[PDB]
């Protein structure tokens, strides 16, 4: 999906609670589940990518961190 499309999806789920410009891990699990179900198959690398991308260690990722995450978990 295009970054424009990706931004709309990101915003939709981040809006659920907390900072509207951040996605927590549970918000990201719901988003993947309904938006990219195929990315939640087989052994997951979600926690490893999440741990590495949440640089500030606040349990949340920004839009650019989410983009990299979708990119990487895909290959
Ligand atoms: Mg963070």
């Amino acid at each position: 999906k295009s970054p424009e499309e990706l931004k709309g999806i990101f915003e939709k789920y981040a809006a659920k609670e907390g900072d509207p410009n951040q996605l927590s891990k549970e918000e990201l699990k719901l988003l993947l589940q309904t938006e990219f179900p195929s990315l939640l198959k087989g052994p997951s690398t979600l926690d490893e990518l999440f741990e590495e991308l949440d640089k500030n260690g606040d349990g949340e990722v920004s839009f650019e961190e989410f983009q990299v995450l979708v990119k990487k978990i895909s290959q």
